[PDB]
């Protein structure tokens, strides 16, 4: 069945059409939803993958049945036939990965899916290389402040042989240390991998923003461990536009999202190193690793700068000093000239896109529970508009820790 | 290893696994192709089949299960169908299993006070005045001049051939929803349709932004009838901030009760078509929805001008400082008036621990993360960090048709 999908501010209703051509089970079933649950609970399969990607390519370009796409289908056959794999063109790269992204079910940016940097490092052959072509990916993407959307494609996984990976699930990432007192200083969220570097030979810090190096890892081989440039890491510090105080608190965040752990699959090719970076929403900074409890959790802290009454919840000062918090970081970035978008332009832009969505392939596959943002939900227009959630490939997928 | 679902708080890092859901006997909206979860709405042997599992469900409640008295009353059960096609549930049945709704349902964040519902029997009512007569008894014993009380009135179950007992107005509180000559609304929007009911049923209409409205209440087989509440009966907060000393000069107001009258309750296959129920209301539901959504009184601008906020730009935030400042007028009001009400952190805090307790219960709670997380501050609140399981048990209170 065709699902009815209503937005329930304007009363409007599409159906969405595009989910039939999901080929993969999401994990939920008639007798229980578990869409908020983060994670999921031969070589004719490749080929139909591969097949079904150069159509939708040639479709793109608009030259289906053309010689062009029947040649290319048997380039692919013949490939596979004979090694059980195939290779991608540089174009078709292109045109995977910014279709992984519009796919994306959890990502509020996508009306920026056609305008994607990619570049390719399939030729790449070592930790050295890799890290020569990350910093190069940074600079690209930070451009002084006026972000730019990118991603980096490494060499795909093999048969025979281990995955080239990024150890780090970002590319910047601030240090967390475990004390002995329990506590951590710095971002809990990377303790694991703070350990992990200090253990393949890392000097640290101590303070609570510091930068980490990167553990890449070519194939087979134990990974390596680089420093960035402290100059190719754009950061920004956090003031408050009329509270002065709030410079005081010492706070900062980089610039650049830039995601390193996640695999990529196009045509059944997989991508095991494939970073890619936009630029922030401040809720992810100013609401999510601000003041979630199991991150920086500074919420008290500038709830008591505000001089607000802590003792009970009725005084709704967590939500007052959130708002500042939010209010800082965009402030912050503006004062920088660092590009950022706020909860209400993005969801806006979000509405948008699904919008463009349902005239060119008649949905969008999205995820409400991450779409709607962390403060203020129902503020935004995405709050009231129902949604399907499904799989499309090509497609960006979580992957296990390589240790 | 489980090969039940596995959920995870990702605040705490601590897993269980809901084990209940295997007890689901009806199926939602999703399949493995596509999750449906963030849309609002998508007999015979199969009555004795209903019925045996809430009989077996009410005796484990008692801690009867394979007793004498158990066996007999599923005699009696089938004994009634065969002879009727319905059968009766007992008084202490009918409490069971309107608590079990209550406990059942996935989209209530207050379910932690299950166990403390007041169930009036109204299965003797017979006309339309006297269900007028329960329903006020209903709305005095439940507000309680401010100190709320939980409580269900429980009118005739659906017959066969025989009409329904149906509440028309879908909340025994509404407000009028007046349709302009231009297009705007005077009132709430969101009871449009109702206001001009009651209006061609023959109720003379005010011209307030806070009219309440009377109820038509449908006896069977008889066209529906109209009351209005007396207005003593119908407690309301007038809203003030606790600083801000303009924001009591713009005249907003709410209601203490909060009570779904459109709900079908649904216990062992009969079906209470009539079944309205109270509790007291989570302030974000009016400062956040009622008072802020776009469409209904939509009040966000007017309250941020009067805060000089930058409105001619999003990333000012004035949207969320203002309602922010809302919520807070309706959480100080209310306890000003000393009329029960709980703010989202305290609900939500609440509600954790509901999860904790059911899990040790029943190996599980049902929950729709899209409607438990509040639609404010939803991350600065625990339910955010904690992943739910959601599907339909029975007993149960599911969205009906309206009568019209
Ligand atoms: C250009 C500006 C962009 C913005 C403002 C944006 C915004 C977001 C936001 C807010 C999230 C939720 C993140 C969280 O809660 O941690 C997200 C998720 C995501 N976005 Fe974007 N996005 C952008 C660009 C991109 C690009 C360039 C890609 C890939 C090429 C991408 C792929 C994703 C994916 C895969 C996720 C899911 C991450 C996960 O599952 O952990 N987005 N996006
Ligand atoms: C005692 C205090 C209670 C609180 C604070 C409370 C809180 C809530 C909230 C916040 C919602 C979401 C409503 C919305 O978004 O419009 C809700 C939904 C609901 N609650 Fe409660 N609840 C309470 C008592 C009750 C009682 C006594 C019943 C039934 C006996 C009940 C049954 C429901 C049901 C069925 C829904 C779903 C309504 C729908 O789908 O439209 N709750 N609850
Ligand atoms: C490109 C881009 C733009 C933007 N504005 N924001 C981002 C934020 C990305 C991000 C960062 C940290 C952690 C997570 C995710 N929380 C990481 C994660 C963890 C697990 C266990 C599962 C899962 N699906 N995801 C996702 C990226
Ligand atoms: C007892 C109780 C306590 C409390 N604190 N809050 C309430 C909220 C009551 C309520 C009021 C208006 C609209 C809806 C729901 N929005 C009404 C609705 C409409 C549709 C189409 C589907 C659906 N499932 N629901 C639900 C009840
Ligand atoms: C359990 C729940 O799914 C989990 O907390 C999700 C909720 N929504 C989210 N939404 C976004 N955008 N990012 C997140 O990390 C999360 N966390
Ligand atoms: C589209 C979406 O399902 C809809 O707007 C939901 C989201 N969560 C909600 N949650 C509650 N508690 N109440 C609601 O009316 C809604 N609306
Ligand atoms: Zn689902």
């Amino acid at each position: 069945k065709f699902p009815r999908v209503k937005n329930w501010e304007l009363g409007s209703i599409t159906y969405d059409t595009l989910c039939a051509q999901s080929q993969q089970d999401g994990p939920c079933t008639p007798r229980r939803c578990l869409g908020s649950l983060v994670l999921p609970r031969p070589a004719e399969q490749l080929l139909s993958q591969a097949r079904d990607f150069i159509n939708q390519y040639y479709s793109s370009i608009k030259r289906s049945g053309s010689q062009a796409h029947e040649e290319r289908l048997q380039e692919v056959e013949a490939e596979v036939a004979s090694t059980g794999t195939y290779h991608l063109r540089e174009s078709e790269l292109v045109f995977g990965a910014k279709q992984a992204w519009r796919n994306a079910p959890r990502c509020v940016g996508r009306i920026q899916w056609g305008k994607l940097q990619v570049f390719d490092a399939r030729d790449c052959s070592s930790a050295q290389e890799m890290f020569t072509y990350i910093c190069n990916h940074i600079k690209y993407a930070t451009n002084r402040g006026n972000l730019r959307s990118a991603i980096t494609v490494f060499p795909q996984r093999a048969p025979g042989r281990g995955d080239f990976r990024i150890w780090n699930s970002q590319l910047v990432r601030y240090a967390g240390y475990r004390q002995q007192d329990g506590s951590v200083r710095g971002d809990p969220a990377n303790v694991e991998i703070t350990e992990l570097c200090i253990q393949h030979g890392w000097t640290p810090g101590n303070g609570r923003f510091d930068v980490l190096p990167l553990l890449l890892q070519a194939p087979d081989e134990a990974p390596e461990l680089f420093v960035l440039p402290p100059e190719l890491v754009l950061e920004v510090p956090l003031e408050h536009p009329t509270l002065e105080w709030f410079a005081a608190l010492g706070l900062r965040w980089y610039a650049l999202p830039a995601v390193s752990n996640m695999l990529l699959e196009i045509g059944g090719l997989e991508f095991s190193a494939a970073p890619f970076s936009g630029w922030y929403m401040s809720t992810e900074i100013g609401t999510r690793n601000l003041c979630d409890p199991h991150r920086y959790n500074i919420l008290e802290d500038v709830a008591v700068c505000m001089d607000l009454d802590t003792r009970t919840t009725s005084s709704l000062w967590k939500d007052k000093a959130a708002v500042e918090i939010n209010l800082a970081v965009l402030h912050s970035f503006q004062l920088a000239k660092v590009t950022i978008v706020d909860h209400h332009a993005a969801t806006v832009s979000f509405m948008k896109h699904l919008d463009n969505e349902q005239k060119a392939r008649g949905g969008c596959p999205a995820d409400w529970a991450w779409i709607v943002p962390p403060i203020s939900g129902s503020l935004t227009p995405v709050f009231h508009q129902e949604m399907v959630n499904y799989i499309l490939s090509p497609a960006f997928r979580y992957q296990p820790d390589p240790w």
